[PDB]
């Protein structure tokens, strides 16, 4: 009944380079509907509990100081199924095993600058969305194309 | 010699969504040569007859009922291996399955509503562009640049 | 006003130097309906009753001779300022004089080789919706988004 | 000079016309940089504190219900000319009158539905930035290309 | 007149900026032929000489460092107008007065980093060839599509 | 490594396509640096020494030809895996069954016209840079990004 949604947020590197809108049109042109939208340096803290289960390996300080280091485009999105397909929208974490045609095999090379974040799964979805988002801040709406999207 | 001649019909949401010139873009910066085109509201009788092969499924009416719903531009391609190459350059009927570069993976969502349709063989499209276009509208020439794409 | 159409030809240069996706794209950006599209060789005699206006001009000769020398984009397009609006977007008569951002302005040179027609009046498009398609060719429905085009 | 800002929102018409990414884009692939951005249904009483200029007039209850009609984005961008050089990006007030290669020249029809609100002036700027946004929201961060963008 | 010349140089932030095929594809998309290329370091004597119409201007020495601080890709462009064209296709000097859809216009701000330089008369191009490159690195063939482009 | 340099040559059929824009813009969002960027009609004599290892196959002939129809645009990129990740950007050397979303992919149909070149080695970059390039052709700067693209 088309009620996934999954957060979706174009990393330091990425929105340094003018991807914000690329990453927001992808999205967009996939027939995805927005939800919730902000521009946040996520703190310390935060981005060290969003990547809590990376918290014990030994590339884990470089990569919050990384995702410390700028303001962040957070959002949701909605689709169905959205999480996998978001997951393959953007491509493997490695821009080395996606392809072209994918953002991260387009946009990026190396694994520490891979331009966004797409949660891995339902699990990740509604705690990433409880995480960044305060739950009013999910506008509930219809998109005009959704009939056309959904059958 | 004469080539493959595939019959490409973009569905009432592909028009609907804006993509005409998205998706004739494709099959031209490839090295297509359209040969034949229009625009046209598909009767529910003409529609029958394409989707003839299932007229004992039950979407059926459904189908035909949507495939009413609004303007199709009737579509044929010249090219070597244009039928599956188009399929190619289409991806496959679900989007979900359709990697981004193609028409569906780069634009549409569901599969009911995927975009655009192809013959899937050339014994499907010779059926298929028959039907569709009366032999004169079927527009004989060469192309400036056939040596250039053509050994 | 949103009913209003005009009429578009990508000229023989328009399609053999594959522009045709291009034109197509921006009308379709900018939010107007396709209603008719195909795609044609004129008979010279088509190109002449186009041309009936100066079929007593000095260039009349050439001016057939250049239209009849390759296949050609037809199309009809809806909407609000459509006519206006769509001439300004293809730019000047010369593409010397043709802006930037212009599909002439962009991609073409000379007033001998311009890729493009646009339907210089109401009178001049209904004229010339009628004189290349049948009403049995024009599509009315609408765009998810019309309601996101228009008041 | 380069740390002046200007107010930029898109209504409601562009939001529901999926163009939230183009509009975004030719702002950044113009090389201005984002400040802050966010998603809003804007209340009665700001979208009337917004046109409280406007007040005395017979089409501020009606415009205060179409700006009010849909979901909003009020953005803020920063750089020297932004404020004058913005509104050359959006067009003039009438879409009809605002030329190919702008926002509105290439995305609407009519005034009354014109996708996009831009500051008019730098006293004004100021007003529609600190009456929209918070302190904290406006960010403070430095582009890659800054020495590439500036003297 | 179809066989006129003109020189075209991307500027050292040009280079740096990430810019050099989408330049290309400009005049390329435009109709133009691309008569010679490479990418150096131009000299100090080299730029100096080039600009010897600005060797004694109040900003003549930090005018070549910048010019010299990065490579440049000078290139050469043929075809009817193409001087006149170019520049046009470009913008103006002061990229706060370039129009959208120019070089200048779309990716610059501020004229100390213009992105581009244009031969600014037929003159100026066959001094700014000769100087700039050697008598055989300027290639004479036929385009294909010629034909398409001109009479 | 970061170091690594790659050569790219674009196909005859590629400068006359008008896509040596699309090429390159390509390689630049990518992270890429270009090093060495030149412009010729190559003598047979030069096809030769590229394609030498071949000298005694029936199809070398028409190859030389071919390869001497047109001009020829020599690049060298640099960046982390760019013989390795650019090929992945041209596709599979028959753009046949090549993925959408890579260059031969994204405007090629038969492999005997195939667009452009990259090396396929560590071993054929440095022969090739030896080849196309004088040592005075390759620049050395620094992109105002690359402290973004890497770690």
């Amino acid at each position: 009944m088309t009620s996934e949604r999954t957060f979706i947020a174009v990393k330091p590197d990425g929105v340094q380079r003018c991807l914000v809108g690329e990453i927001i049109q992808r999205f967009e042109k996939k027939g995805y509907k927005l939800v919730a939208l902000k521009m946040l340096q996520p703190s310390a803290e935060q981005a060290q509990q969003h990547y809590i289960d990376l918290a014990s390996k030994p590339f884990y300080k470089d990569l919050v100081a990384y995702f410390s280091s700028g303001p962040i485009v957070g959002m949701v999105w909605e689709g169905k199924g959205v999480v996998k397909g978001g997951r393959v929208l953007l491509g493997a974490t490695n821009p080395a095993d996606s392809l072209p045609g994918t953002i991260r095999g387009d946009f990026a090379v190396d694994v520490g600058r891979n331009v966004c974040h797409g949660s891995d799964s339902v699990d990740s979805a509604k705690r990433e969305i409880a995480f960044w988002f305060k739950p009013e801040e999910l506008v509930n709406w219809t998109s005009h194309s959704v009939k056309q999207v959904y059958e």
